[PDB]
């Protein structure tokens, strides 16, 4: 591990998110912010709300530059644009002047208890709002100092529920900025192709429920796209997808029956202290366009990673799930339940996206998360999605 000063700089997790603290102007106003790959604005609460405890103060900045144009974020938020010198305690030892919607209105925007106050969007501008001409936070960073474009997360899900106190001294993972560390990952490290650079698009090919293709079109499995998002939680799949992949999970785990509510990942499913059958559950592999020709490999989870620890609603000592699996209209989604698995390098550099099983994957003495290759898959290119 040559990052030691960004290792363990995460907090959070899978349905809270995961945040990096930050600063933001002179003198310096520290800032919890949610890392997201699947948008491309950094963009901090900058007046009261009842959620957050500290927000950005512009008029505190000496720094502070106005740029007199707003910003409208429907997903909502809705802020101010601006810039001024931004940091991060825990990552490069370098300040970059980069920009900052200072949100001053927000609806179901801030989540209660996430201690996160602001959000760094680390896709591409191309997604950005208003508009492509508003720099994302990493690429000013990149055009600012020598830190290579390329950055990497290691989100470290427990395994188990986090109180209010646990998930504030609990260590939630890495975010190398610039690199990559050899500590956060065992095996080998394999590349996807970055599709095309707005969110951090990539090609599922084939796609396995223990070992059984799903033996879909592979073009259903990135029907309209297929992403990397941090800023999701759940694994989302294409409507017709997530119809198979529920229908084999459910065969696979046939010898117990779960209520409706649970496959709609509505509701918790409860197991006595220590008794969660693991192994009736189904591995799921998701095979990945390989950076050779006619290669593949393949990234397999564990249903430790499909299933979100959640609290009982009674607090008791059973130990509660909820199915971290769900449709989409709007393409695949490997959300946070997915990346906890893996160690993910964002390689902006090289345009390719690397996967290694996570050093902090939750798993049992059976069974463990793993990154194969290579494999030998032909069209590969059809099986994108063109509008
Ligand atoms: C982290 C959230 C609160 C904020 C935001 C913008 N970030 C994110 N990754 N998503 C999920 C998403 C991905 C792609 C399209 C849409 Cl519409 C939403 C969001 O809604």
């Amino acid at each position: 591990g040559s990052f030691v000063e960004m290792v363990d700089n995460l907090r959070g997790k899978s349905g809270q998110g995961y945040y990096v603290e930050m600063t933001v102007g002179s003198p310096p106003q520290t800032l919890n912010i949610l890392v997201d790959t699947g948008s491309s604005n950094f963009a901090v609460g900058a007046a009261p709300h009842p959620f957050l405890h500290r927000y950005y103060q512009r008029q505190l900045s000496s720094t502070y530059r106005d740029l007199r144009k707003g910003v409208y974020v429907p997903y909502k938020w809705e802020g101010e644009l601006g810039t001024d010198l931004v940091s991060i305690p825990h990552g490069p030892n370098v300040t970059v002047r980069a920009n900052i919607a200072a949100i001053t209105e927000s609806d179901k925007f801030f989540i209660n208890g996430s201690n996160w106050e602001g959000i760094l969007g680390l896709a591409y501008a191309e997604i950005a709002r208003p508009d492509d001409s508003l720099e994302p936070f990493f690429d000013s960073l990149v055009k600012q100092t020598h830190v290579p474009n390329l950055f990497s997360l290691q989100l470290c899900g427990a395994g188990f529920p986090l109180n209010q106190s646990e998930v504030l001294a609990s260590v939630g993972g890495s975010m190398i900025i610039g690199g990559i560390d050899h500590s956060l990952y065992t095996g080998s490290l394999w590349y996807t192709p970055i599709r095309r650079e707005w969110y951090y698009e990539v090609i599922i090919v084939r796609v396995e429920i223990n070992g059984q293709d799903l033996k879909m079109d592979c073009k259903e499995y990135n029907y309209d796209k297929s992403i990397v998002d941090s800023g999701t939680t759940n694994l989302r799949l294409p409507k017709k997808v997530f119809e198979a992949a529920v229908k084999s999970i459910k065969a696979a785990s046939s010898t117990e029956k779960f209520p409706d509510g649970f496959w709609l990942g509505e509701q918790l499913v409860c197991w006595q202290a220590g008794t969660t059958p693991w192994n009736i559950f189904p591995v799921i592999s998701l095979y990945l366009m390989g950076e050779v020709t006619n290669q593949s490999f393949r990234i397999t989870i564990l249903p430790q990673q499909y299933l979100r620890p959640v609290e009982d609603v009674a607090t008791s000592q059973d130990d509660c799930y909820k199915f971290a699996i769900s449709q989409s209209s709007t393409g695949t989604v490997m959300g946070a339940v997915i990346m906890e698995g893996f160690y993910v390098v964002f390689d902006r550099a090289r345009k390719r996206i690397g996967f290694a099983v996570s050093a902090c994957h939750v798993h049992d003495e059976f069974r463990t998360a793993a990154v194969e290759g290579p494999f030998v898959t032909l069209d590969m290119e059809d099986c994108g999605y063109n509008i």
